[PDB]
């Protein structure tokens, strides 16, 4: 409807796939080459389904900060025959707060879904399903089961992936440029 949704749509149409693990279907953001991200609670194994195609996982790393605290991001390298458009220049370099964000989801359950979530707070620490977690972004939207892996954007920036909620608020793990240096 406006330039927020325009940037979100541009990322969804070229840089997302549907990932299926034994723990469900997730929006999965492709970042560059055959490298993508997914919430760590998806429990990626040796094989994953990508748009319903059986795909070998070449590498998977659950990220933690230098306090050895969970970040809830898993970086996955996929044995896929095609590269993603490189979107690393849209990733923030530092932790920050944001205005006027969009959460975008694409699964079998929620195709072509875009949610204007509004102001995003650098929340920091969250006990997420019992697991101490750092670098959490918070927005005041009642997000639901099925939105995990959803991409959080502002105009010009890809800032996080949705990892949970409490029924009133939603929470995303930060994406930082430093996670994807090669």
């Amino acid at each position: 409807m406006g330039p927020g949704f325009d940037f979100a749509q541009a990322i969804m149409k070229k840089n997302t796939v549907i990932a299926r693990t034994e723990k469900g279907e997730f929006t999965m953001l492709g970042v560059y080459d055959r490298v993508a991200v997914i919430p760590t609670h998806a429990s990626v194994g040796e094989i994953i389904y990508i748009n319903d195609v059986e795909t070998r996982v070449l590498d998977a790393c659950a990220l933690r900060d230098l306090t050895d605290t969970n970040l809830e991001i898993t970086i996955v390298k996929l044995d896929r025959n095609q590269k993603f458009r490189d979107i690393r220049h849209f990733l923030p370099r530092c932790e920050d707060d944001y205005n006027d964000a969009v959460l975008s989801v694409h699964t079998s359950k929620f195709p072509n879904m875009y949610i204007p979530v509004g102001q995003v707070t650098n929340y920091g620490f969250l006990n997420l399903g019992g697991t101490p977690t750092h670098r959490i972004l918070m927005y005041n939207f009642p997000t639901r089961a099925g939105q995990c892996g959803g991409v959080v954007t502002t105009t010009g920036k890809v800032i996080g992936i949705h990892v949970g909620g409490n029924g009133a608020q939603g929470f995303a793990a930060m994406l930082l440029h430093s996670y994807f240096t090669d």
